[PDB]
RNA sequence: GACACCGAC
DNA sequence: GAACAGGTGTC
């Protein structure tokens, strides 16, 4: 385990349902950031959105930490620019396709070299980030 | 299919 | 705390 990073993570209620997602130091679960819920959305664009805040974050705060993800979808997500995500565009999932095509643009017009880890639960259970 | 992940004593 | 039925994604 890295110690030294920001471990990030979704929660939900339902899938697809109301989806937030929160940072936190991996060393001590201190939370740096958690997003107001967005009233419905999935599981993996949640997971999406949380890593790429995670960058914008840690960008501005001119931090070289890594960011820890569960996520081997959202991760995939992050490195294309793209997030795959079956979700019907209508006037309920608008705000979440919002944000998902605004964290899009984010990565298509800025640099990182943040490393983007899998965390890995089943030698470290869960995530620290996990609601 | 395998894997990663997220209502109802 | 501990003990069936879902969806969202990749490989
Ligand atoms: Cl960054
Ligand atoms: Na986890």
């Amino acid at each position: 385990i890295i110690w030294e990073s920001l471990s990030v993570d979704v929660g939900s209620q339902g899938n697809p349902g109301i989806v937030e997602y929160k940072g936190v130091d991996t060393k001590t679960g201190e939370v740096l950031f958690e997003r107001e819920p967005i009233p419905i959305g999935t599981n993996n664009m949640g997971e999406f959105l949380a890593i790429v805040h995670g960058l914008r974050y840690l960008k501005e705060r001119n931090s070289r930490k890594p960011i820890y993800s569960n996520s081997q979808t959202a991760i995939k997500w992050v490195k294309d620019k793209k997030a795959k995500s079956t979700l019907v565009r209508n006037e309920e999932t608008a705000l979440i396709w919002k944000l998902v095509d605004e964290a899009e643009e984010w990565l298509n017009t800025h640099t990182y070299e943040t490393p983007i880890l899998k965390w890995q639960t089943d030698k470290w259970g869960e995530i620290k980030a996990d609601y």
